């Protein structure tokens, strides 16, 4: 199928979520032509919807907050697909507040998963990996479990005030 069978439902959903959350969102879709196995298109919808929800809820800041921090007033959400080899790569990127890595660390210490000394030398990717720990947080463990049932991989990149990029790699 073209991935557009999934991507064509997101403009309405993002718009309804942005309206519910009183948030101004510039939503852009690219690579909707990208074709992949029907089993993927039937299952990739729900995980991508979760990621779009997360970006709009926890990521994108309200216009007035963006203006106070000197950002472009309306936040941007980009959903993309492309071919890489015999994989498909799907990206959800926002220019919102990003993931607070210091908050992750604090929570991880509170949950007994690491001590303060070990937290000081963690890389950014080991920190962000805490989000995939079942109910660490949102929902990144359940997104992971679906991608994994499709034999895909997922990664997250994030920087404070810069934004967040989640990338899903799928086989075929
Ligand atoms: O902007 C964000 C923040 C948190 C999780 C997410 O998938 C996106």
């Amino acid at each position: 199928v073209p991935i557009s069978f999934v991507f064509n439902r997101f403009p309405r959903m993002v718009r309804d979520l942005a309206k519910k959350m009183n948030k101004e969102v510039n939503f852009i879709m690219r690579g909707e032509d990208t074709e992949l196995d029907r089993t993927f298109v039937e299952e990739i919808g729900e995980p991508l919807l979760h990621l779009l929800r997360n970006a709009i809820d926890h990521g994108i800041e309200p216009k007035e907050e963006r203006i106070a921090k000197g950002k472009p007033p309306i936040g941007t959400l980009i959903l993309s697909a492309r071919h890489e080899g015999n994989n498909v790569v799907i990206e959800v990127e926002d220019d919102g507040r990003g993931i607070d890595k210091e908050k992750i660390i604090r929570k991880a210490i509170e949950k007994g998963l690491i001590d303060e000394s070990k937290a000081a030398t963690l890389s950014d990717q080991e920190i962000l990996n805490f989000l995939f720990v079942p109910g660490f947080s949102v929902g990144m463990d359940v997104v992971k479990n679906v991608v994994e049932s499709l034999n895909g991989s997922i990664s997250i990149e994030s920087e404070k005030d810069k934004g967040t990029k989640v990338t899903i790699r799928l086989p075929l």
